[PDB]
Formats: structure tokens, C-alpha cells, sequence
DNA sequence: AGTTGGCCGCAGTGTTATCACTCATGGTTATGGCAGCACTGCATAATTCTCTTACTGT
């Protein structure tokens, strides 16, 4: 007949929803008379929606983002030192074209992390490759990565994202070694893709985390020549709500 | 004949207690004109019990608890301060599907370590897995670990049981540089699984225990997010309690 | 009469001087292969569970 032979090609050509969507449209033109083009601007638009939805579904996976968590679900009332403006401009992705390094620093509970994972899951949502890592796994996987002979591999894959995400990045001490693979990606990254970071401690600090007080100068200025801070302050959310539980 | 080949099919499909009751299950069924369904679902239903049995055995054992001890021989009479609901309520082990963290804290020989291990049993008892450790102990096998270069097997190996019972938190202070393992222990299990702490030294002095502030600040604001506390306030039973009630 | 050794004769090798040829490098243009990304499958290694074994002292 003619359904199957259309279903067939359909499904050879990788467009399922579109075939069932498609005899949906096909039903709703006999109903209402749609033109050829408009129908099939139907089509191919729902094709779009599922294939894209599905993308950004896997593209979550391939990124290490902890969660999926939206702005929506965060409150700026409970953290008055943060500012709309900033975040939503954020929001809206100038960064990328402007290739700004987007770092957080503040005491712990503020929701520096939640934010970040957020710009994460926009920029995930539009396309954009985004990969999350940890500064102690990071610096873990390059380290193995260099034993291996795979070093450039990693280098690689830590900087093709469009936007890399490191986060915990302070609370563990890291050793010469360690400064000097964040070093390289730090460099490969200089002027290439934005780098979102999230620290409790502050830049003079870093001397100390890193053991080396020239690599954290060179790395600190590497980031720093375009990024916008955040230095943010308040109680500690976990506390809070660990105190509205007992009330 | 038939019985021997019974007996050597049950040993093949490891069915100890199978083997040794078939006869006596078949005789009461015959006695009673059990359905043959039922039979089997008597065997069964024996078999799968005994085997529980013996997963518990063997769980109990890899605990590594130092003891056995239950809330059956624990006097709330001797500790009013606490509401003993609560410790009932507990013993439900609804904790671990919130994956709220537990907290004792008292003088020395108030009874944290036997309330400690009175729910770790409950909690073996119902098939998750519980390790207990020192805290100390944990960081110091953690270190040798790291120095090892294998330190992920041995995190794998704390952060995998559901109940994770670190008891004398304060008894011991190793080198401060070694906290962070602490830290990497209470940040991994952090909203994945429960924690039974108990010690004896306030939430302020973590800081002087671990030799760092922000480091233990950060610990205790993951810890006590999702956290139920017990602050238990009396006397060493063993000599204070006989003492005064021997009068 | 046969085999080996010595002598003689013939051929091959070494050094110096000279000649010839081939290979390598540089510049420009074109083509092919390899590498990178995404998805799927298999195998190996690690981890977990269960049972048995080992060590020391009374
Ligand atoms: N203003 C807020 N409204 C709602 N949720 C908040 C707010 N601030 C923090 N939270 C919640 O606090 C939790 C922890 O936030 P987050 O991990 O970003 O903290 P942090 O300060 O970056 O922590 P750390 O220094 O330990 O990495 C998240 O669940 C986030 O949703
Ligand atoms: N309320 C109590 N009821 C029964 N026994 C108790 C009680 N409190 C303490 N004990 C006894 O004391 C010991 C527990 O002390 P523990 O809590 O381990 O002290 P620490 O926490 O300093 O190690 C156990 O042997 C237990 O039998
Ligand atoms: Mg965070």
C-alpha cells in the first residue's frame, strides 16, 4: 500500500515522530484544508522539538552538571546580596560572545554552586556543550592522563566544552604538580571559552591552595583579564532551612 | 532411586535447608492435603528465609561493629532529657530515605556509641549495609590510601554503605593537612546517604580538632543540612549513675 | 695410488689521485589519508558474596 511504504521511509530516514505527528497534521489539513507548505512546516517543525529535546536530554548527561536545577527553583529574597540584573544578564549568555571567566567567591550555603549550575543548564538548553568538573577531579584525571601518555586527550576534552564549569575549588589543598595542570588548562582556555568558577577563598589565598605563589599569580591573571565576579555574602541556606525545618 | 537424587539436586542448586526438610514438608503436606502450589511455596518461603538469615549474618560481620548492642538493654529512665519517641521513631529507619544525618552528642560514657550501634543493627537487620569507623581511624586509612595512590577504592569503600557510623569524632587529632579526607567523606555522601555521628566535643570546636576553621565550618554546614540532633545531658552511666542510685 | 703441503702463478685488495653521478634542499601546487566526533557492543577487570582456611595458645 502507501501508509507503510511512507512509515518505512520515515523511519529510514530517522523522522518517527515525525511520520506519527505527520498523520495527526495530515488528519487536522482534511479537517481545516492546510496548505501543503504549512503542513509541512508542522512536520518538520515537531520533528525539531523532539530531536532537540532529546538532545539537550543526552547533552545534560554528557555534561557532569550535579543536577538539573533551573533558576526558577532559586528565591533572591532569602539572599539579598545577590542582584537580579547581574544574573539574568548572565542569563542571557553575553559572556560566551564576550568570552568572560565567571567567578563566585563567598562563604559556604550562600548558593554560589546552585547559580552556576543554572548558567550550566542554560547554556546546555541552547546548544552550547557544557562539561562540569570538580578542581580535585580534574586535577586527579590530568595527573593519570599524564602517567598514561593520554595527557592531550584529557587537555582536550577539558577545553573543546564551550563552557566548563569547576567548582569546589579551594576547600582541598593542591600540590605543585596539581598547579601546573590547572596551569595548562587554564592556558588552553585563556582566550578560547569562558570558565565558570565557584571558591569560598580569596585570590590571595590561592598561593597557599596551589603551593606555588607565581603559578597562582599567572593562573589568577590568566582568568581574571576578562571575568566578572561575584563576591557573595549571607547566611548559610543549608542552615536556614535546617532551621524552618525545626519551626 | 529418588531421594538421593533429590538430595544431590538441592546441594547442586544451593538449597541446604531444602534439602534437609523436603521430607518433612512433603509428609505435612500430605497429612493436610496441601496444594502442591503450596508446597513449594512453603519451601521456598523457608529457604529464602534462611538465606536472609545468613545475609544478615554476614553483614553483621563486615560491619566491623566493635560490639552487639540494642535498645533493648537501653534505660530511658537514666537519659529524660531526650524524648525517647524519637529514638523509636528513629528505629523505623525513616532516616535513610530522607538521608538525614544523625547526631549524638554528650559527656563521655552517656551511651552515644550504644544508641550508635543499636540503629546501625536495626538497619543491618533490614538489609542495608552500615560501616562503622573512627573518625580518626577513617581519615588516617584514607591518607595511607592517598599515599598509596589507590584512594578512590577506599572512598568508594566509605561512601557505598547506606549508614556510615563515625564515632570518637574528637578522641584523636591527626594532622590537620589530613582533614580534607574527612571532608571528601562528608561532601561525597553528602544528600546520597545517611550519617550516625557521636561525639563529645561542641560544633565549635571542629575547628581546632580538623586545625582549620572554614574547612570544619563546611564539613558541619553539609553535615547538619538534613541532620536530626541529639544533645544527650547527664552523667557517665557506668560509675555516676550506679553511684548515685546505689544511695 | 691418494692426500696434503709447498711453490708458483694469478687475482684481488688497498691507497692516492682524479672524475662523474646522485642525492638533498628549497619553493610551489595538488591530492589523499588520517583524525575527530558520535553511537554501540564486547570483554576484561574489579567488586561483591559466600565458604573455607589459617594462626596461635591453652
Ligand atoms: N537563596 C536561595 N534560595 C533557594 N535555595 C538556595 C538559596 N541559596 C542557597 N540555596 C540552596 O542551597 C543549596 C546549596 O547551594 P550551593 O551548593 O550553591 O552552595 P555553596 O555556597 O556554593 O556551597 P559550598 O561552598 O559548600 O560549595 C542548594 O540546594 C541551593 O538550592
Ligand atoms: N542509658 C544507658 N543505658 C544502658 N547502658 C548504658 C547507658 N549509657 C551507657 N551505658 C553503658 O555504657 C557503655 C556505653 O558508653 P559509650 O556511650 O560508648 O561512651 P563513649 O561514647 O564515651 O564511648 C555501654 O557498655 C553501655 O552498656
Ligand atoms: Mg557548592
Amino acid at each position: 500500500n502507501m501508509k507503510e511504504r511512507i512509515h518505512e521511509y520515515c523511519h529510514r530516514l530517522h523522522l518517527p515522530v515525525m511520520a506519527e505527528r505527520w498523520s495527526a497534521m495530515a488528519e487536522y489539513a482534511s479537517t481545516h484544508n492546510i496548505s501543503y507548505s504549512e503542513f509541512l512546516f508542522r512536520l518538520l517543525e515537531a520533528e525539531i522539538v523532539e530531536k532537540q529535546a532529546r538532545s539537550i536530554q543526552t547533552l545534560i548527561k554528557l555534561s557532569k552538571l550535579p543536577y538539573r536545577k533551573t533558576i526558577d527553583t532559586f528565591d533572591f529574597t532569602a539572599q539579598p546580596s545577590v542582584d537580579e540584573r547581574r544574573i539574568r544578564e548572565l542569563l542571557t549568555l553575553s559572556f560566551i560572545d564576550r568570552k568572560e571567566n565567571i567567578l563566585f567567591l563567598g562563604p559556604p550555603g550562600i548558593g554560589k554552586t546552585h547559580l552556576a549550575i543554572s548558567i550550566g543548564m542554560e547554556a546546555i538548553a541552547r546548544g552550547y556543550k557544557t562539561y562540569f568538573i570538580t578542581a580535585h577531579d580534574l586535577v586527579n584525571q590530568l595527573r593519570r592522563a599524564d602517567q598514561e601518555g593520554k595527557l592531550e586527550k584529557k587537555l582536550r576534552v577539558f577545553v573543546k566544552p564551550t563552557v566548563l564549569i569547576i567548582d569546589q575549588m579551594g576547600y582541598l589543598k593542591l600540590d605543585p604538580n596539581s598547579a601546573h595542570y590547572l596551569f595548562q588548562v587554564i592556558a588552553r582556555r585563556y582566550e578560547h571559552a569562558p570558565i565558570i568558577l565557584t571558591s569560598n577563598k580569596s585570590f590571595g589565598e590561592w598561593g597557599e591552595i596551589v603551593g606555588d605563589s607565581v603559578l597562582a599569580t599567572a593562573m589568577l591573571d590568566r582568568l581574571l583579564h576578562h571575568s566578572i565576579i561575584f563576591n557573595l555574602k549571607g547566611e548559610s541556606y543549608r542552615l536556614r532551612e535546617k532551621r524552618l525545618q525545626e519551626e
